[PDB]
């Protein structure tokens, strides 16, 4: 089944269209909280267009061999508003297996009302099974370049509070906490939201 999804908003296109990884936004109000927007990374991955993915929920990728152990972490982290980091066995368009490391966070609209999901996967190769580790390595070595205060933005956004969380739980004006935002992205070379969440929980900081 699919259900028909409204064109996606400017800023769920800014979540993901600039990601180098394949990137997709849902919406939890929809049927089965189905993808709502895919960047062309996602098809990259998966032979999948967007036309095939709108509409419906990602489990579209598992297939015999998913482990279930897994995605049940990836379910607790929709229930429970929190990001999850788990490597999942799926399966592209044409029936390739691939191992996924599939990342799911909240992130909030433009207006800091509404919770959406985004997802970022990585294929890790049969050939090279531990590039997760080698990201994670990577990961932890940018983080150790931030200031504190930037160090303390990145962490409370990875660990998926809005802006305005962030502002109330550091005594900052949203504004100031978009600034910092803007600095990490621009210092560690990041092209959207859902990459500064994916370095920060490969590192173990959210
Ligand atoms: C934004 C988002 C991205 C997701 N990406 C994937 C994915 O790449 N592969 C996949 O198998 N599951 C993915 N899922 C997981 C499924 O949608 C589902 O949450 C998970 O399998 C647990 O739910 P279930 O027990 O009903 O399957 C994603 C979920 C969301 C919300
Ligand atoms: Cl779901
Ligand atoms: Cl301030
Ligand atoms: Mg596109
Ligand atoms: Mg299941
Ligand atoms: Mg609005």
């Amino acid at each position: 089944t699919r259900v028909e999804v409204q064109p996606p908003a400017q800023w769920v296109l800014d979540l993901i269209e600039a990601s180098p990884i394949a990137s997709v936004v849902s919406d939890p109000r929809l049927a089965d909280n189905p993808l709502i927007a895919i960047n062309q990374a996602f098809t990259d991955l998966t032979g999948y267009s967007e036309e095939e993915c709108v509409g419906r929920n990602c489990r579209f990728l598992a297939g015999s061999g998913t482990e279930p152990w897994l995605t049940d972490k990836i379910r607790q982290g929709v229930r429970e508003h929190k990001p999850v980091l788990v490597e999942i066995l799926n399966y592209k368009k044409d029936g390739t297996p691939f191992r996924n490391a599939v990342l799911v966070a909240p992130i909030y609209d433009d207006d800091d009302e509404l919770l959406y999901f985004l997802g970022s996967q990585v294929e890790v190769d049969d050939d090279q099974p531990n590039m997760g580790m080698a990201r994670r390595e990577r990961a932890a070595e940018m983080l150790k370049t931030l200031s504190p205060r930037q160090l303390e933005v990145t962490t409370l956004v990875a660990s998926g509070l809005r802006n305005k969380e962030v502002a109330a739980r550091l005594g900052l004006s949203e504004k100031t906490v978009k600034m910092h935002r803007g600095l990490v992205m621009e210092k560690l070379n990041l092209k959207t939201s859902a990459d500064l969440v994916r370095i920060a929980v490969e590192a173990g900081i959210a």
